[PDB]
């Protein structure tokens, strides 16, 4: 069987061993993605945990990632901040990939907000702006590459769930709406996501399928991490901050490239440490 | 670090052996039957049944509404084989091992392979409870990698390189079409193209859309595998799709695919199943 | 569990030490021969032949038409080393297996890599016996995790993340094509997009469709993987195909894709194969 390496046992052990070691009790995780690593500097009472103490957790090799969990308060919310993720690129298996998931779960998580960085596929997009997840297009689950293959354990949800309403309506309107609160010149986008495996970036005629299959952004992340949480019923919110206009004609000289990547995040940090701290605010009370 | 089916010849010929040894029956044609579709093997007469965890080398359905059952009998005077289950790659298994049956069904004598499911309805002019017959398919895992038939061919089933574009035999096609009219049911007989996609999860709107915009009418989980090991080794292959939900297709809708409604539509079907499946045996050809 | 690369840095290095010392020839160009193309080594000159198995590190071609030699010569006065065969991952290989050559050829100092392959043509102007130059690829496997690069990068090589988009080189297409012209060619040169898709079983009409409507001109099993690897570590690449038949893709015809007529094709279009690989060896640039 092509299975889950963890068991139960597993995720409640690290779960377990991270309640004993700290006394924050986060209601909401996020997982930031390439070059947002800042979100994590406004956090009140922040307590780390690089991934290396953690039982059971995988290692963070891809550069913009730091490898360390932090539990804090970011704007009155408990959270729990993963400070880079891990990719099926560098090789991981996509069990490894959501570990954290199920794990968050198990600490009382009820609300998974997903970022990543992305390259642009609608050309009304433009570099810095932000993009809500309205919804995904997984290329890799087509073929068999989805975290829930192998048997299905029913103390974290059901063998066939449903992924036609991942992406929070409610969320996404209050976010939306706030949108006014920060007077940026460009409006909040929305759309499509879709992940390839990487680690190569698209070929011009790659960049065209994507765009007819109706994506507005590509990346190689977030969807194994949104299954897993809807599959353990877990409420999510993502979005992507454009890092690059993906070339999409034979006559331009530039490139995709990691450092353009890196780049557009240190100039974004600002509007997304500010976006993220209004979001905690829309985001529903417990119970 | 060779990716290769993981059955020898050998196990494929004692697992034929096995069964040959504890039945009488001697099948012409077998059948697999999918999500709420076991009802199909209801008027089999003079049947016999083997659990799936007696018969040496096979796997285990673990999916509800996959009873399990090997089911051995006559299906309108014809000798069938019948899979009371099926395997999936969202279980486990790799394609070789969901496989395994259609090449011992080739060594038991098995000259025609009739695959059944449940599909996801993404044609809008389907119903919930339609049949529809595989025109066609498209095989999203086969496409990256995913293929049966991937590693060492065995001549001793077939070329290196089957063809797969006259898949769905063309002349049970017209005859089922034509012997449609024998039921007297108020919607048509369908017609259209199956997708297979790896699952367990369902689609979301955007997946909806990228399977209409490729030309699939439904989607599903599961048979393409078995059809192309089938063509490989030179079995008739015949198929049809129950329609049991349309796939959600915009983000106001409040329903959502689930396993309870596929399984309940299944049962729903039942009779109507059964009696399109014994007339259609009297269109597969014998031998000589 | 982690999906790496099975060769170290150091076997690279072995195999081309290996080489270098078997061999006086210090080639610039590397070309990879696909299937029914074994025929391009025959006007090398001062040819010296090793078979794969006696290479260390090497895999071993498995379909016929892939002789599975490597041989160093002067192709028209230019230093060359042709893999007369080539790996595909239908044969079970893993494509860090597929692609061990490329980087053996980058350590023995070869700068460009030509890849060719046999092609289905999907695009309808192309006619069996086209040479289409390839302009792009769409790498189906690469999208589900099938990729040459995954696991650790070895910063040796290359980048952890390559760019694509510039990957068959712009200026030699540009000369191969006013080259044709000047010569006042009849039957003009085609230019277009090949797609991979894994294999081994060719496609139905439904799949040829679909790759039709994502973009694809003509469709095989190969080469995306060494192009991949090649532009990682730093080679020049250029690929042609060979259109050997025309993709089915209708439903009325009898005729079916055969690994026979692929071969029958590459013979047939020796002349012009020898023509064009001329035009293309005088098109690739000298080091500094
Ligand atoms: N596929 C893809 N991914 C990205 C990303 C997202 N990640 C950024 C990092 C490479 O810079 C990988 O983890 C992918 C940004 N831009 C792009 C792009 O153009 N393409
Ligand atoms: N992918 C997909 N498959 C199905 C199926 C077919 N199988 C039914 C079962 C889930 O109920 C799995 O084995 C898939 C029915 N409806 C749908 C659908 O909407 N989508
Ligand atoms: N997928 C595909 N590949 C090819 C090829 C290329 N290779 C030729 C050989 C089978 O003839 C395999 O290595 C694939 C030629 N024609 C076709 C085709 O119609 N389809």
């Amino acid at each position: 069987l092509m299975e889950n390496g963890y068991t139960y046992e597993d995720y409640k052990n690290t779960a377990e061993w991270l309640l004993s070691h700290t006394k924050h009790r986060p209601q909401v995780a996020i997982i930031c993605g390439s070059g947002l690593g800042g979100l994590t500097d406004k956090l009140t009472q922040a307590q780390i945990f690089d991934y290396s103490e953690i039982p059971n957790f995988p290692r963070s090799t891809v550069p913009g990632h730091a490898g360390r969990l932090v539990f804090g308060f970011l704007n009155g919310r408990a959270c729990v901040m993963m400070q880079g993720r891990f990719h099926m690129y560098e090789g991981y298996p996509l069990w490894k990939v959501t570990f954290p998931v199920r794990v968050f779960h198990l600490l009382g998580v009820d609300t998974l907000v997903v970022t990543n960085a992305a390259g642009g596929l609608n050309p009304k997009f433009e570099v810095g702006d932000i993009m809500l997840i309205r919804d995904h297009i997984n290329l890799p689950g087509f073929s068999g590459q989805n975290p829930l293959r192998g048997p299905n354990d029913e103390r974290f949800g059901d063998r066939f769930p449903a992924m036609s309403d991942a992406y929070d309506r409610t969320m996404r309107q209050r976010a939306l709406s706030t949108w006014k609160q920060m007077g940026e010149q460009r409006e909040l986008q929305e759309g499509t996501y879709v992940m390839v495996a990487g680690p190569s970036f698209e070929t011009v005629a790659e960049c065209r399928v994507l765009q007819k299959l109706g994506a507005d952004a590509v990346g190689m992340s977030t969807v194994p991490e949104v299954i897993v949480a809807r599959h353990c019923g877990l409420r999510v919110f993502g979005f992507s901050l454009i890092t690059n206009k993906v070339i999409m004609d034979y006559e331009s000289l530039e490139k995709a490239n990691h450092d353009e990547v890196a780049a557009a995040g240190k100039q974004a940090a600002q509007k997304l440490e500010q976006f993220v701290s209004i979001l905690m605010a829309s985001i529903p009370l417990p119970d």
